[PDB]
């Protein structure tokens, strides 16, 4: 695998979005991964509707603004046969009745791949597939007010890796000594947060300390 990957440079990633006050991080992570795979398949980058997921993926197990899983969202898209565009089904940060319309569907998926719980497996997937849906620990004040640099998770891999985000690549900044690698992560808290909406997560830190707990991506 190459030592640096950035799928943004290949046109895989839509501009950073803002989920507002709605527990819909899972929907933004899912739309980001599906946007990447749809682009790889078709060469067209089309922003997809998180509101569609929030309103309609209840039968697959999600609970709208009260949380959900990216895998359940991929399953909804597969069962539903489509997903509306962001433009056709805009985001409101509150759950409404399902308004899906197949006429405005712009995306599809045929299931999903769960990546094994290993840093090397995640790195291979990122290097070869595209942006990858993952869950990270976003609870600390140091993350809420993150602006620049490599972010180091305090409490290793504790049992609330609870925030769905999108890994769009990885890299390193070799300084004095240690390479100091990082995952490039797209968040859903707007352009104003972090590095234009992105965060560099510390990478290859130590075994049992990661970001590979719930990595997956849709098949198209
Ligand atoms: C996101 O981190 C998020 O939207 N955060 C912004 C509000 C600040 C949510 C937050 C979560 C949900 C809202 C209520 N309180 C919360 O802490 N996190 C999730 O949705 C989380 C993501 C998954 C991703 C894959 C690994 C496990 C975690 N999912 C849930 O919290 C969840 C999932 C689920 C499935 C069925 C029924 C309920 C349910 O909740």
């Amino acid at each position: 695998a190459p030592r640096s990957v950035d799928w943004r440079e290949k046109g895989y990633v839509t501009p950073v979005k803002n989920q507002g006050q709605c527990g819909s991080c899972w929907a933004f992570s899912a739309t980001g991964a599906l946007e990447g795979q749809m682009f790889r398949k078709t060469g067209r980058l089309i922003s997809l509707s998180e509101q569609n997921l929030v309103d309609c993926s209840g039968p697959q197990g999600n609970e709208g603004c009260n949380g959900g899983l990216m895998d359940y969202a991929f399953q909804y898209v597969q069962d539903n046969g489509g997903l509306d565009s962001e433009e056709s089904y805009p985001y409101e940060a509150t759950e409404e009745s399902c308004k899906y319309n197949p006429k405005y569907s712009v995306a599809n998926d045929t299931g999903f791949v769960d990546i094994p719980k290993q840093e090397k497996a995640l790195m291979k997937a990122v290097a070869t597939v595209g942006p990858i849906s993952v869950a990270i620990d976003a609870g600390h004040e140091s993350f809420l007010f993150y602006k620049e640099g490599i972010y180091f998770e305090p409490d290793c891999s504790s049992e609330d890796m609870d925030h769905g985000v999108l890994v769009v690549g990885y890299g390193f900044e070799s300084t004095e000594s240690d390479n100091n690698k990082y995952w490039l992560v797209k968040n859903s808290w707007g352009e104003e947060w972090g590095m234009g909406g992105y965060v560099k997560m510390a990478k290859d830190r130590r075994n049992h300390c990661g970001i590979a707990s719930a990595a997956s991506y849709p098949t198209v």
